[PDB]
């Protein structure tokens, strides 16, 4: 017998170990082992905890947000923020219409506005705004939050951090200058093996994902692209977007997305209640 | 004759001179310098975005929250990130309910959650329950966006930048470690010119707030407080909330908060588009 899913939910709850390979010779000795986990994993979280208190630090998630931006800034990227508020025109250009299911998943605000599900709205227009003041490549990224209604899976929070950049015009192919730049992301956030996939997108028809054991955390995509005409834009360029609670619980070897990021129940992979 | 309040509103749009000053002789010498200072402003804007281009940086609202950051983390904070949504219940236990102003301030998402119109709901909840960890102060910061509806204002935005530290169990007079710890937040932010006065306020009752020039960049509170058992805190406290758009739109000379924070039509100060 092994760990029920229930009992590897509570687990994964409170510990950042590996538990559904363990095997039992009866029901009780796999009872006594989750209280003897149960038990491990309370006693890290508090050391972890202590550790926080007398050592304190930078939030895991604000380190790797800094680690990558000072990469990209050391390659020729503008930082931009912009608003978490869009609007039903920019999520129309995106091809994000009133009919459409995916519409009815964005948290709006009012009739006119939304949260944002994606920096690349915003990134489209600042960019393309810039283009207006400059005959080079327009480099910018961003780092912000994203809200999207999900169903529960261990990977997806209702708010999470999205990492993109965007670079317009580039001095190159656009998808040999994506691919570079993915790495220099990758390389930063301390994740230097990954692999490239084609994948399927209704807003992007398919774009280039990147993948860590089959977990997606990263869509990027390439110019001269089809959403360019409702956004004003005229040439080659390179984006990707990154899940950066989803690169840090990877690194981390967290059981949850929900340990690393945003919480009022977990501080960097401990569980504090 | 003076710039009309309107003249004054779009140079300041434009440009992040100062206009409420100038005086002028004649309406016809008025509106001749409404022009050439719109050129001096649309001149610099241009200046500004090609000098960001030809000098990529970390956003200058960036830089500052990872300056205060790191002063805060030398004095022994930790940095906690919470949610953006928060309950109904987490508001009314702020006292933030249907008959308080703030509460119309308030975007909904749902019949039960709303965009976080501050911080201290999510910070007295983690310093709160990293109290059961530590016989020692438990010191929290979290920078992050907050919401709230606003009329217009050159220094209100509907999604501005919140700093708020949490020290509770203080060592020291919460009062006095707070005006210390106020004045580490200050001195990182490079504003070491401040005054503290007291305010009324509809959550806390009062507060002590932090202005430059009589404007307004923090309010802080102490415990213990009324607020208190709602949160299942038995000890004083000390807290501040800061306005880092605020901070930063005066430190920099920016016309309103507007042209520092998150924006699509500003970048560093600079308009870039029309
Ligand atoms: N709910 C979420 N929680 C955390 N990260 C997310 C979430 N949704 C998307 N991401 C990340 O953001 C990146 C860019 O967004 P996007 O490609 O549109 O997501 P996606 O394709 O819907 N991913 P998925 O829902 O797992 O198939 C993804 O590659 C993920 O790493
Ligand atoms: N709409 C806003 N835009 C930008 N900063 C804000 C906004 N509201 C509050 N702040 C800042 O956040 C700090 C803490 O919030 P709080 O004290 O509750 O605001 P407040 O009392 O309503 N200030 P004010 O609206 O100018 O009278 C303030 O001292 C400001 O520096
Ligand atoms: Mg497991
Ligand atoms: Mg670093
Ligand atoms: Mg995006
Ligand atoms: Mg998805
Ligand atoms: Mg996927
Ligand atoms: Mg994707
Ligand atoms: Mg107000
Ligand atoms: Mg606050
Ligand atoms: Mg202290
Ligand atoms: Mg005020
Ligand atoms: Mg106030």
């Amino acid at each position: 017998v092994k760990y029920t899913d229930a009992q590897i939910q509570r687990l994964r709850e409170y510990g950042n170990g590996t538990y559904e390979q363990k095997v039992f010779e009866d029901l009780a000795s796999r009872d006594a082992a989750f209280s003897k986990e149960m038990s491990v994993a309370s006693t890290d979280n508090e050391k972890k905890i202590k550790g926080m208190i007398a050592n304190p630090s930078r939030h895991g998630l604000t380190q790797l947000m800094n680690d990558i931006a000072d990469a990209l800034v050391a390659e020729g990227f503008i930082e931009v923020r912009t608003p978490i508020f869009i609007s039903k025109d920019a999520l129309a250009r995106m091809t994000i219409t009133e009919d459409k299911p995916l519409f009815k998943q964005v948290f709006w605000i009012d009739e006119k506005r939304a949260l944002r599900p994606m920096l690349a709205p915003n990134i489209f227009s600042v960019g393309r705004d810039l283009r207006d003041h400059t005959d080079g490549p327009v480099k910018i990224f961003e780092m912000g939050s994203c809200f999207r209604k999900e169903s529960h899976s261990g990977m997806h929070l209702e708010e999470f951090t999205m990492l993109n950049l965007f670079d317009m015009g580039p001095r190159g192919d656009a998808t040999e200058v994506l691919k570079n730049y993915i790495s220099v992301v990758m390389k930063a956030a301390g994740l230097p093996d990954y692999d490239l996939v084609q994948e399927e997108s209704d807003v992007f028809k398919e774009t280039i994902d990147v993948e860590i054991n089959g977990q997606e955390v990263c869509s990027a995509a390439v110019g001269p692209h089809y959403l360019d005409a409702a956004h004003d834009v005229h040439e080659p360029w390179s984006g990707a977007g990154f899940g950066l609670e989803r690169l840090l619980t990877i690194r981390e070897k967290y059981s949850t997305v929900k340990k690393g990021g945003a919480s009022i129940s977990y501080l960097n992979g401990a569980k504090i209640n």
